């Protein structure tokens, strides 16, 4: 689009969230490892 | 609104993320699977 901006306190935020996503990922999993 | 900003960090970002929530909604559907 225009003017490109870079917000430089979401990429951290942003990381941790991410982190969170692949821990809930993982729990799903051995969710469902548990299950079979 | 105004001034149009496109924020070239999040837009990697968000496909990371809307990779991880894919994986994760595959995994629920496998533990539906598995329960049915």
């Amino acid at each position: 689009q225009g003017i490109p901006v870079f917000d430089g306190t979401r990429a951290l935020d942003f990381v941790q969230q991410f982190a969170r996503m692949k821990e809930q990922l993982d729990t799903a999993k051995d969710q469902l490892a548990e299950a079979q």
